[PDB]
């Protein structure tokens, strides 16, 4: 059985208990914390690509009102985000299982942009998700995994200073 685990869940849970925020910019901003995944049970000799996307956790616009995040009352169906290909892709199962798979180079933006950067709906809440795609082989296969611990609201600047402080303390 293919096992997928979050590395540094301890730290993600500290962010999640405050409501996590990730900055989006026109040019794109890297994530802190970085999503790092522990993977076991791959065929060391099989070929895989690691994909990252962001699911809109709900259909609402969120606003920081008197020290607290609150959802709007006017939902709107959320279009799926684009997929980021881990730059080590494609690679042998052995490569992926030898150290945590680290999505350190994904950049989050608020503007339709050249290549790489993943565009998000601003002030929407997101749940990171990976797809492990077995490629090249006869039988194509996809395994998906969500990371609720890593949920965040996309922001153009931090709203909760407690988040600002944690981001600096642990970077
Ligand atoms: C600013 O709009 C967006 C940017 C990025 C993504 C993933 C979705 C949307 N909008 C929607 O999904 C609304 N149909």
């Amino acid at each position: 059985e293919l096992r997928v685990g979050l590395e540094e869940s301890e730290l993600w849970l500290r962010f999640k208990e405050l409501t996590n925020e990730m900055i989006v910019t026109k040019n794109g901003r890297r994530m802190f914390p970085v999503l790092k995944v522990n993977v076991s049970g791959l065929d060391p000799n099989a070929m895989y690509s690691f994909l990252l996307d962001f699911v809109a956790a709900d259909n609402h616009r969120w606003k920081y009102v008197n020290g607290e995040w609150v959802p709007g009352g006017k939902p709107e169906p959320q279009a799926p985000s684009c997929v980021y290909i881990h730059p080590d892709s494609p690679n042998f199962g052995a490569h992926w299982m030898k150290a945590p798979v680290s999505f350190s180079k994904v950049k989050l933006t608020n503007k339709l942009n050249g290549g790489g950067q993943i565009m998000l709906n601003s002030l929407h809440k997101y749940e990171p998700r990976i797809h492990i795609v077995r490629v090249g082989g006869p039988q194509r296969m996809i395994t998906s995994h969500c990371f609720p611990e890593t949920q965040f609201i996309a922001v153009t600047a931090y709203q909760n200073e407690e988040i600002t402080a944690l981001k600096i303390k642990y970077n």
